[PDB]
């Protein structure tokens, strides 16, 4: 199967009447590139206004599509098409930086502080397991997310496509950064079966070692935040059992099997992965900021205090691609596969009207 971004949104009941207008959404890109007119073509087919999109060169990098769908272009255009389709009245801001610790950082800090585009939400679909980041990068990164929160900016982050071990093949369980940061809205992945706006089934994304699986777990670097105390986060599965930030916060369709119908470098194709969820939730936020007349910024503490019925709870599956230990597994309420679960659009917004 497969769906357009609009089908997913309708599955998650995104609130109607909101196009994200007046909201600028930033997107972080670590290479590759998009073709403007081509994007403008994709939206038309979806029957949506083509959003205004701008490229910002960071550290000497820029919008440079290579033509390889499977290269960074697939990543760039999936980001813009998924969020562009759902918040088309919003201005889009794409920061390209070199694929590095530093370039990643300067991209995040430039968007966050950008005195002209002024993004209210930041969608990030890049990362690496948190134990592979320097201390310096980790510190500057959190300093930047802190800065986000303070400026009223909502930062979302894909939590990874390589199950509970995150492609760090050493036998232990690992979560990705920046999803692990508590200042970030960590986005996991699921397999959505849905029709007519009603969700039939929504399970943890896990197509095995080779099909990809949502990232998810418990950070042994960032401690359990106060707001996760009632979420029933388990200690890390790794030996030592320490206490830590449960990853993700929210989850949404990412299974390629039930993927997104896109157009990447001219070809029609169906792709999934968690790098689609963060731009997806990025559009929801923008619609909500639009409704309230104010940017919602940092949501994490709020989210964990809202009524559970604000979310579609995912209770079946596990994100273990490494073994048959079923680490970690989905369950009632918060779980280290899907978080609180998939947000219910109208419900999220209702609970945020003051
Ligand atoms: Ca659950």
């Amino acid at each position: 199967t497969a769906y357009t971004p609009l089908d997913v949104a309708q599955a998650y009941q995104f609130p109607e009447g909101l196009d994200g207008q007046g909201q600028c959404i930033a997107i972080i890109e670590l290479g590759g590139g998009y073709d403007e007119a081509s994007l403008a073509q994709y939206f038309a087919s979806l029957g949506v206004p083509a959003p205004q999109v701008v490229s910002v060169s960071v550290d000497g990098a820029s919008n440079q599509p290579t033509g390889d769908p499977s290269g960074p272009d697939g990543h760039v255009e999936l980001d813009i098409e998924v969020a562009g389709a759902l918040a088309p009245g919003a201005k889009f801001a794409v920061y390209f930086a070199p694929n590095t610790d530093a370039g990643f950082l300067d991209a995040i800090t430039t968007a966050i502080h950008d005195p002209t585009l002024k993004p209210s939400v930041v969608s990030i679909s890049w990362g690496g397991p948190e134990d592979s980041w320097t201390s310096a990068a980790i510190a500057a990164m959190n300093r930047a997310f802190l800065d986000a929160a303070a400026l009223g900016v909502t930062v979302l982050a894909a939590a990874g496509d390589s199950g509970s071990t995150d492609g760090e093949q050493d036998g232990l369980y690992h979560v990705d950064f920046p999803a692990a940061s508590p200042y970030v809205l960590a986005c996991g992945g699921t397999r959505l079966v849905a029709s007519g706006g009603r969700i039939a089934q929504e399970t943890v994304w896990n197509d095995g070692p080779d099909g990809g699986a949502t990232g998810g777990g418990v950070s042994r670097i960032f401690p359990l935040p106060a707001w996760q105390e009632h979420a029933n986060v388990p200690p890390s599965a790794n030996p030592g059992a320490s206490s830590g930030r449960g990853v993700p916060d929210l989850a949404g369709n990412a299974d390629p099997a039930t993927g997104y119908e896109v157009v990447i470098d001219g070809e029609a194709t169906v792709i999934g992965g968690t790098s689609a969820v963060a731009p997806l939730f990025a559009a929801l936020v923008a619609r909500i900021n639009q409704k309230l007349g104010k940017a919602v910024g940092y949501l994490n503490p709020t989210l964990y205090q809202l009524p559970a019925d604000v979310f579609h709870d995912i209770t079946e599956g596990n994100n273990d691609i490494a073994n048959r230990a079923q680490i970690y597994q989905a369950g009632p309420g918060w779980d280290p596969c899907t978080g609180l679960g998939s947000p219910i659009g109208v419900r999220l917004l209702q609970a945020l009207l003051p």
